């Protein structure tokens, strides 16, 4: 049948990429609702007119003014869309941690929450997989993605290991000293028109793959012990599953998120089309390496916080979010951000209680990012 | 639920593998009888000993004789040892279309049948496939175990290819000049996979390759022009499904037939620490390129017997047993060993006719050994 599906933050580069999906998949897929943040209004003012969709939610009030005739609008206005809209599916590619109550809201409803946004699990952990269901979360992220397609291959109980792929960022390979002089732009930082700074900076302190890792954990229900992760330049294998038995299962593509975005919809059918496969009639080869954990610890620090739980990985996300950010405005080196990380969260075990509610997680966060203010400047 | 395992052609290679595994995991498995030729005496009573199993078949006369109270002799024994003996599973490990009563055997006592044999399945054709249920023939080597792991990542519907992967054998990357000096030593070795004799051969000469090709339509009903064939000098990867949406599931392990074995005999359910899983604490790499198949053409030939079906199948098998042996014994050249398969098939019109009984594959397997001697004596 069709699937009717609310799409959260519509504008961005995941929403965009699933709208994309859909319009190419009339008979899968039908849009019900469309939510987003109000910097990109006109595109969403296109989206209405181009899809013929008015159920529309703006966060920005400011920029409802604009309007004049947007059903939901100001603080909440995702969360109010998802509680009063009929859905099968709702997408939440939100950034940041007011992704949160609409993941709440969605999970509430019953329907498929297929899940982009990283502070929903990162920093809502308990309070989210609490709410959801087995089965109710399917993930967007292409390494979760892809251990969801290994699991396939064995039962619960024959799982032994997961391995997440990283590509190891631009500085694979560099020595602590090769790390001292990273500036802001080998970091990959360019005013780039639809990645944020946040995600090539995340993706080369290796954080990226720390959150990576947490959301495994609270997704698949494997300790983090059996977590691993292994550097892989080619980005084509997305992550692997390795049984009791000895044999792994692993899931290849070239890079594209049209991929895991048309699975995460359509789970667990999948969609003819959505992406190119690997092919075979040129030469080729995929290489894994080990990370070394000395020069790169933010995966280490991810599985501590983690194992401590409650609001930890919450503290551990924001802490990053304020050190990467500093580095980014020269007011910190690169080794100093997964270093700040390291202290804020040392210094964070009254965290370690579990969030009865959203404003837990938020006084955590709060907590974290004043800590790593105080750790970059000094006081 | 220990689960009763006949063990055919039990002190070849795969058949002593299967036996340690067995040894093993007394929980799961039990070794009920033991066929072999009679040219390793030495191993079968070390295996009589071992396994307290006197069920045993002996395929020459003399040799069961020498042993004496032998209950199972002569060239029906094996076939007689699996009527006559209650089991759960049957492993047919025997090498060569010799197989194929035992494999037929096996099917009719309701048994699974974990199969290494893939002469029989090749030769037998329709004619095996028709004495089977569905999913009672369960296959040992790694390429279609790898296959059955991977086809659980989706539907039938959603399968798009199927990719096996080669490991070129000894001779990867050779000229057709190259080969024309190759010695049955040279031959004799592989690079990746410990085998017996003949098996060591045919993936020196791609006709492994080619027999498995004719395996995988058979097993899992997919046409010939989406079954693929890729080069994976590694031999780590053991073959590959691509789906409809652009996602290809891998499975991977170091080369280990206790691994394959292990979850035949016990499919569905993996046994654990049956093998080393791959291992990504160090660096490595996994290569692909594609088959010269002007220079091995053996897999086109099996494709082109496979799409003829009938009794053809048996017929490339049958020329190929017979080149292999004139190879071997220093009557031909190794690039001859393809070209007689390739001039038996195309004289080979009458045997495109589906096999009513066993007699119509073992006329087949008659006219094709004496056109490949005719082939022999022509040079
Ligand atoms: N991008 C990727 O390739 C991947 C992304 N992810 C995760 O998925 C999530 C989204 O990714 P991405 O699409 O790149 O993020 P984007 O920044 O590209 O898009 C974010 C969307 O959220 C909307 N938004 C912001 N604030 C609000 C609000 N208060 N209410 C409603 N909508 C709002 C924005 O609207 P507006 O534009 O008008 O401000 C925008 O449409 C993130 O958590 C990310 O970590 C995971 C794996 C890879
Ligand atoms: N070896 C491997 O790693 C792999 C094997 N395979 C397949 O498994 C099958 C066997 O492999 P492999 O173990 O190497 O073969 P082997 O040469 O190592 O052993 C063959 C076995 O069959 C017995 N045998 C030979 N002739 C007769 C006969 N006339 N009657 C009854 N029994 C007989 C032999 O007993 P004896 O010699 O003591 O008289 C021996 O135990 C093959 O079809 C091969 O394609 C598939 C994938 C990989
Ligand atoms: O399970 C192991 N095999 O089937 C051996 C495959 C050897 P080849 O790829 O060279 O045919």
């Amino acid at each position: 049948g069709r699937l009717r599906v609310v799409v959260l933050g519509s504008t961005g580069s995941i929403g965009t990429q699933a709208l994309q999906v859909i319009a190419d998949n009339p008979d899968r897929f039908e849009v019900v609702g469309l939510a987003a943040g109000g910097a990109h209004l006109d595109t969403l003012l296109r989206q209405r007119a181009q899809t013929g969709v008015t159920n529309i939610a703006v966060a920005d009030e400011h920029a409802a003014q604009r309007v004049g005739d947007i059903p939901y609008h100001g603080s909440d206005a995702a969360t109010r869309l998802v509680e009063q809209t009929e859905a099968d599916v709702v997408l939440n590619a939100l950034v940041g941690a007011l992704g949160l109550r609409p993941t709440l809201a969605a999970l509430k409803t019953g329907a498929r929450l297929a899940l982009a946004n990283k502070e929903s699990l990162v920093a809502g952990g308990s309070l989210v997989l609490r709410a959801a269901r087995p089965g109710q979360i399917v993930p967007v992220d292409s390494e979760h993605s892809a251990l969801a397609q290994c699991l396939r291959g064995g039962t619960p109980d024959e799982v032994a290991k997961l391995v997440l792929t990283a590509s190891g960022g631009p500085f694979r390979g560099w020595s602590a000293a090769d790390l001292e002089h990273v500036t802001p732009e080998q970091a990959g930082a360019h005013p780039t028109w639809s990645m944020g700074p946040m995600n090539t900076l995340n993706s080369a302190s290796l954080v990226n793959k720390g959150l990576e890792v947490i959301e495994t954990h609270l997704l698949f229900g494997i300790p983090y012990d059996r977590i691993d992760v292994v550097v892989h330049p080619q980005s084509i294998i997305h992550s692997m599953v390795t049984f009791i038995d000895g044999s792994t299962i692993a899931q290849a593509s070239p890079p594209d998120m049209k991929l895991p975005i048309s699975l995460a919809l359509g789970w667990p059918r999948r969609v003819s089309g959505a992406a190119a496969a690997c092919d075979f009639h040129t030469a080729s080869s995929w290489e894994f390496e080990p990370l070394d954990t000395d020069v790169f610890p933010a995966v280490e620090l991810a599985r501590q916080a983690g194992v401590a739980g409650g609001c930890m990985t919450a503290v551990y996300n924001a802490a990053n979010e304020e050190a990467a950010a500093a580095f980014l405005a020269g007011r910190i080196g690169f080794p100093a951000i997964v270093g700040i990380i390291a202290d804020v969260l040392h210094a964070a075990d009254q965290w370690a209680v579990e969030p009865a509610t959203v404003d837990d997680v938020l006084d955590a966060q709060r907590w974290a990012r004043e800590r790593a203010q105080r750790a970059v400047s000094g006081m």
